[PDB]
């Protein structure tokens, strides 16, 4: 059981229905297979990765290409979504999950700030980010900083 | 039923994941012409209530904490690809509310921290948009897990 949780750490035994529905809009391609090997966050200056957005979605492209800064918004597929209190360094100190950035998280969304080295087709390669490959895709923007000053 | 210039997608499939509304959100605007585009720090205070589930999730978030808080434009059509917000643009290249997934976000300073509500300035949202997570942003938050070897491997 990937169910057993740390010392400090809280779950919830909270068992709902979804409100919405994501659609995966693409797939995210990365050197890391396990998570233990990802990234924390990204960094500006780290390996080319490949986000593939699927044809449906090709022309809500326009707009981007070599060089956007992007925030870049994915599902975190393998977390689970019932942790309240959880101890990031596994030594009883715990924090709400609404204080930290932990992929573990009611609704499992995960961004990057990453730009854009080329864009060919629906394929951006691109850098800085910290996802397991094959993680789906389900937002992207212009960063804040460079579409609105 | 779209502006000419605007360009929409004919895909109807069923979504791959599921969201869960964690709280809602009160603000000023009861309709989408009275919302400003984006939010603003001297803006009108708004209210986000965290439902009871989640409440413990909150610890640590106080007066003062910068947030990054994430809702759901639950009024949104989500199939434009070209839209006219002037020449039309690729929605991912804009922040407009309509979207394949319309999850809108704010960096926004908690004002007041009370019980499961946050008073907070720096909205955009109409009155009733349901919130689906919050973040410390990273203006202001350090990581706390450790390092790991992704950290600290640089491209080609
Ligand atoms: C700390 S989260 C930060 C995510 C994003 N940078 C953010 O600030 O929202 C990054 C971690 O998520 C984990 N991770 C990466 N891809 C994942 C996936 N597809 N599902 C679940 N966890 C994933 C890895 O442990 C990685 O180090
Ligand atoms: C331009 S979007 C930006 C959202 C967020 N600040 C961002 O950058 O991700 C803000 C606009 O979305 C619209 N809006 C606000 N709440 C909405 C909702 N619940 N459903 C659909 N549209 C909404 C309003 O017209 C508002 O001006």
């Amino acid at each position: 059981a990937t169910d057993d949780i740390r010392a400090g750490e809280l779950a919830s035994d909270w068992s709902g229905s979804p409100d919405a529905g994501v659609v995966f809009i693409g797939r995210i391609h990365t050197p890391w297979n396990r998570l233990k090997e990802c990234p924390r966050h990204g960094r500006a200056d780290g390996p080319v990765c490949r986000i593939e957005v699927f044809e449906t979605w090709l022309p809500a492209l326009a707009g981007i290409d070599d060089g956007t800064l992007l925030e870049v918004f994915y599902w975190l597929h393998r977390s689970r979504r019932d942790l309240l209190l959880q101890c990031p360094r596994n030594d009883g100190d715990a924090r709400g999950t609404f204080s930290i950035r932990s992929p573990l998280r009611p609704n499992p969304i995960g961004t990057s700030i990453a730009r854009v080295d080329r864009r060919d087709g629906a394929n951006l390669f691109i850098r800085g980010l910290d996802c397991l490959d094959g993680t789906p895709l389900v937002d992207l923007k212009p960063d804040r900083a460079e579409f609105m000053p």
